[PDB]
DNA sequence: ATTATGACGCT
DNA sequence: AGCGTCAT
């Protein structure tokens, strides 16, 4: 009753670029604009593996992962852009810079938590007590929601995709009690108003389009963001979580994707997130541990506490390369001749972060496949990183791995490498 | 023969 | 530390 947690006490939302990579060239291409397009990397084999896909082509049946020649057989006029080579390797240094773009706007309007190379959390608590307090007590209009989704509604007593979207969002409406300021529903309202603001923004001086979810915790934004894509932000209330979770599939909710989720589900004979409510906290972590079952408990309610967090910036900087099949790195020219290759890519990016960014790297961290391995790394090992030369950086990186080579012959490396990695990390104020 | 990333948990 | 999971 009156001391059981809610979970409505922050507004978070999530922003989530639209096809990003897609949108990052249809921008510098314009006869990509409003066409079924995919951004492709490599093209030798099987004309390139796509990694994202306009709206446009997706309504063909193209995805991620297909091969563009595949793609080409449901999408006969597919257009696609190619991602930068250099080094003779794959470089995405246009889509990270893309990505800046947007997080600076993001941060003007709060402190954000860089999720991926396109996403952030946005932690709105503060900047919606502000603008209630603007606000004095006057109604919220549906002109200033003109792209928000309430999720769960209309409900009760046309057929159109927006007349549904302007019905759900009057009963909503017609309902938020504007006297209340510290009333949830309200502060997720007034959030939204925000987060069409910030969206606005990011058009206006990107070209970009994004969708978004408001709610009160991260999780919840991340599955809200989804449910109305692209360019539309949805508002998921305390109040519609009974609902939503009733078919909703475990593995949609973020971090049960995975063996854990198959687990929950196997472990404890249910599909949907809703049905956990019916376990005891204590019985949620005798089957997943302490800490998941307790999330697992709050999370099939409504509630999770992870904060955003103050981070704009990603906390590592990484170059890696495949080596698949026939390819794979069989002589220790080979082997050296790529991680200095990977290496040059490294020293520019970590030359480029001090610069904009008054930090240093301390560690290199080596990571390598063998032919045969399932795992996507078969062998990791750190040294010093101490400074930033291409040349002594892959001269150490096969200090550190040159005696996984089992091969009598020292010329030759077996067997034979399907990846190399290297990855700065462990960064110091400079 | 997806590939190139990146954060965080476990022991 | 080195490995594994989960995610864009
Ligand atoms: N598995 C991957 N491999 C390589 N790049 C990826 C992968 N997944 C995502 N990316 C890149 C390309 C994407 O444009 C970008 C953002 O990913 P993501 O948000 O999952 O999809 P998306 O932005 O292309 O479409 P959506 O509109 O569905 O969000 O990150
Ligand atoms: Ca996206
Ligand atoms: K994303």
């Amino acid at each position: 009753g009156p001391h059981m947690a809610t979970g409505q006490d922050r507004v978070v939302a999530l922003v989530d670029m639209d096809c990003f990579f897609v949108q990052v060239e249809q921008r510098q291409n314009p006869h990509l604009r409003n066409k079924p397009c995919a951004v492709v990397q490599y093209k030798s084999w099987k004309g390139g593996g796509i990694i994202a896909v306009s709206y446009e082509a997706r309504a063909f049946g193209v995805t991620r992962s297909m091969w563009a020649d595949d793609a080409k057989k449901l999408c006969p006029d597919l257009l696609l852009a190619q991602v930068r080579e250099s080094r003779g390797k794959a470089n995405l240094t246009k889509y990270r810079e893309a990505s800046v773009e947007v997080m600076e706007i993001m941060s003007r309007f709060a402190v954000i938590e860089r999720a991926s190379i396109d996403e952030a959390y946005v932690d709105l608590t503060s900047a919606v007590q502000e603008r209630l307090q603007k606000l004095q007590g006057q109604p919220i209009s549906a002109d200033l929601l003109p792209s928000t989704y309430i999720e769960g509604l209309p409900q009760g007593p046309t057929v159109q995709k927006e007349g549904m979207r302007k019905q759900g969002l009057f009963q909503w409406l017609d309902s938020l009690q504007i006297d209340n300021l510290t009333s949830p529903d309200l502060q997720l309202t007034v959030g939204a108003v925000i987060v069409e603001e910030m969206r606005a923004a990011i058009e206006r001086e990107t070209g970009f389009q994004c969708s978004a979810g408001i709610s009160h915790n991260k999780v919840l934004a991340k599955l809200a963001c989804g449910l109305n894509k692209p360019n539309r932000q949805t508002l998921v209330s305390h109040g519609s979580v009974p609902q939503l979770f009733s078919q909703m599939p475990i593995r949609k909710i973020r971090s049960l994707g995975g063996k854990l989720g198959a687990s929950v589900i196997e472990i404890l004979g249910i599909e949907y997130m809703g049905e956990l409510t019916q376990f005891t906290e204590s019985q949620l972590q005798s089957h997943f541990g302490e800490k998941n079952g307790s999330w697992l408990y709050a999370m099939c309610r409504g509630i999770e506490h992870d904060p955003v967090k103050p981070r704009q910036l990603p906390k590592t900087i990484g170059c890696s390369k495949n080596f698949p099949g026939k390819t794979a790195l069989a002589t220790r020219e080979q082997v050296q001749w790529w991680l200095l290759q990977l290496a040059q890519e490294l020293e520019e990016r970590l030359t480029k972060d001090r610069n904009d960014n008054d930090r240093v790297a301390t560690q290199l961290v080596v990571s390598i496949r063998v032919q045969g391995d399932k795992r996507l790394s078969s062998l990791r090992r750190c040294c010093a990183l101490t400074r930033y030369d291409a040349h002594k950086m892959s001269h150490d990186a096969f200090t550190v791995i040159k005696n996984c080579n089992t091969s009598g012959i020292q010329t030759e490396w077996s067997p034979p490498l399907t990846m190399l990695f290297l990855c700065a990390t462990k960064f110091s104020a400079s």
